């Protein structure tokens, strides 16, 4: 088995987070944008591409109008199946809020779910500063992306105000929003296609991820002193996320080392992750040794249930 990953960027927001994965290269997995309007698309490098709703909006984007996103999904749902066939895990990006994401994001999410492919939706909320409305319609896109996907990933783009200085160019900013959809997708790369020493593989993903809602995912890297917990401290932190680890009652982690990696500090690692989570937690846990690290350990922790 060797599972298939597609990553489909829907709307504007997340065909920007598709093609800033597409410039970096992400070998086995499968890029598809979907959107309204066909002059976004046409600019597009992704090898898949499916405008839809071209009879609804006349190859313009949704004008905020999520109805429109909708019904443009559902005009075009024929297409989304053709794009989405033999997927194993599917992530659905999309800003949240506007009209194509907040419409059709869920429309694509219930396919693949529906096609089997373990759904993951990692979705931006609306910046304060673009209004309630903007934030009403984002909040609406969020409910129906929980239903309609099995774990999902919310990042509100407030918490990019909280990570700049004054000067901070915004697209900056925006690049380590996209960072947490390409951590994500290297990560499952990396389980899929490496023997662990107490090997994780695809089986153990869908017992943490599937039919759950929102989740924590998080990566932390130290060295020296004191590394493991403060490896593992890190990979709980996610100030980008909204959910927190408090109460996860479903766990994947692994602890990748270098020939050095203790028994002790993994303990150790282990046990900040689990004081965060709940009493009863079904955690998974892994181990890679890496000979070519040295001094550096690398937590990687996904938590579900709540
Ligand atoms: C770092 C990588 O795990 C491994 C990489 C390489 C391996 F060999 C092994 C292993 N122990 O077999 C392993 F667990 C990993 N990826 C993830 C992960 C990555 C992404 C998500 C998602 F889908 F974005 F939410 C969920 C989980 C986790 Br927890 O751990
Ligand atoms: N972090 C981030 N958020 C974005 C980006 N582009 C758009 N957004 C957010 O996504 C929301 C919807 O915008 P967009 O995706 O362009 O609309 P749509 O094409 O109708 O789905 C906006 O209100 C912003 O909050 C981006 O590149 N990065
Ligand atoms: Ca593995």
């Amino acid at each position: 088995h060797m599972a298939t990953l597609k990553v489909i960027g829907v709307g504007g927001g997340g065909n920007n987070a598709v093609n800033r994965m597409i410039d970096h290269g992400m070998n086995n997995v499968e890029f598809i944008a979907i959107n309204t309007d066909g002059q976004a698309l046409n600019l597009s490098k992704a090898e898949s591409k499916i405008q839809i709703g071209e009879k609804l909006t006349r190859g313009l984007g949704a004008g905020a109008n999520p109805e429109i996103g909708k019904k443009a999904a559902e005009e075009s749902r024929e297409q989304i199946e053709d794009a989405i066939q033999g997927a194993d895990m599917v992530f659905v990006t999309s800003g949240m809020g506007g009209g194509t994401g907040t419409g059709a994001a869920p429309v694509v999410a219930k396919i693949a779910k529906e096609m089997g492919a373990l759904t993951v939706g990692v979705v931006t909320r609306p910046f304060s500063f673009e209004g309630r409305k903007r934030q009403t319609q984002a909040a609406a896109g969020v409910e129906a992306m929980k239903a309609a996907v099995d774990t999902l990933i919310v990042i509100p783009n407030d918490r990019l105000l909280d990570i700049v200085d004054k000067s901070t160019p915004m697209m900056e900013a925006f690049k380590e929003a996209d960072n947490v959809l390409r951590q994500g997708v290297q990560g499952i790369s990396d389980l899929i296609a490496v023997s662990g020493e107490v090997n994780l593989d695809f089986a153990d993903v869908k017992t943490i991820m599937s039919n759950q809602g929102s989740a924590l995912m998080g990566i932390g890297v130290s060295s020296g002193e004191n590394r493991a917990v403060e490896a593992a401290k890190k990979a709980i932190s996610s100030p980008l996320l909204e959910t927190s680890i408090v109460g996860a009652q479903g766990v994947l982690m692994n602890i990748t080392g270098g020939e050095s990696l203790s028994l002790f500090e993994a303990q150790e690692a282990a046990d900040i992750v689990q004081d965060a989570a709940d009493e009863d937690v079904n955690m998974i846990f892994g181990t890679v040794i890496n000979p070519e690290l040295q001094d550096e350990i690398v937590v990687t922790v996904i938590a579900t249930g709540f």
